[PDB]
């Protein structure tokens, strides 16, 4: 690849309730490099979104040597979370502050040139499907 493009989503059925994460990773041509779909136990929606980012950052380690000097972009359909991750707006929700700090440190350590991009919800349908696949399968 010449770029790694990541889409993430997380959701919960309830507040809190059964929750899932979805990560899609492509190259610059749009071809799939990886998908993650996982049940994460019972949490809130916003925690699930943050957990999906943490999982994407973990997935990235599996590229190993290929990660060096590689351009990485994370696309999310939550403008709020993108602005939070960019440091444009401060996180207020107390339940997110520890994960926010953890993500910031991981991203600096593993991928300090990572960029975040806000996309429309329609453009994030695959990651959403992965969330719901994981939750459905856990409940079934």
């Amino acid at each position: 690849m010449n770029k790694i493009i990541i889409y993430t989503d997380g959701g919960a059925r309830g507040n809190p309730g059964p929750a899932g994460i979805g990560v899609v990773i492509t190259d610059e041509k749009g071809n799939t490099l990886h998908e993650s779909s996982a049940y994460i136990g019972e949490t809130t929606n916003n925690v699930a979104e943050y957990e999906a980012l943490i999982r994407a950052l973990e997935d990235l380690q599996m590229f190993g040597d290929k990660l060096v000097d590689m351009e990485v972009e994370v696309r999310m359909d939550s403008e709020l979370i993108v602005r939070q991750m960019q440091g444009v707006y401060k996180v207020k929700e107390p339940t997110l502050k520890e994960k926010f700090a953890k993500i910031a440190h991981i991203k600096m350590e593993r991928v300090p040139n990572l960029v975040f991009v806000h996309i429309p919800r329609e453009k994030n349908a695959r990651a959403d499907e992965l969330v719901n696949e994981a939750i459905d399968k856990a409940l079934s």
